[PDB]
């Protein structure tokens, strides 16, 4: 789980 507002996000 990334946070959306990360570019390395998916």
């Amino acid at each position: 789980h990334c946070t959306p507002n990360s570019n390395h996000c998916w």
